[PDB]
């Protein structure tokens, strides 16, 4: 484990998906690996839980 990312971009989610929406300035935890472009996580934001891209991320240390 230790795996953390950070936004540096923001996205909406659309309704009736498993993603989260964020803004820049969240950070995410690793919580599961998929295999399309997207990672299971939670947002600290809220403690929200699903889908994030890795599109529009940094692979932090934090």
């Amino acid at each position: 484990g230790r795996r953390r990312v950070r936004a540096i971009l923001p996205y909406t989610k659309v309704p009736d998906t498993d993603e989260i929406s964020f803004l820049k300035g969240d950070m995410f935890i690793v919580h599961n690996e998929l295999e399309d472009g997207w990672m299971w996580v939670t947002n600290l934001r809220t403690d929200e839980q699903g889908l994030i891209v890795e599109d529009l991320v940094e692979e932090v240390g934090r």
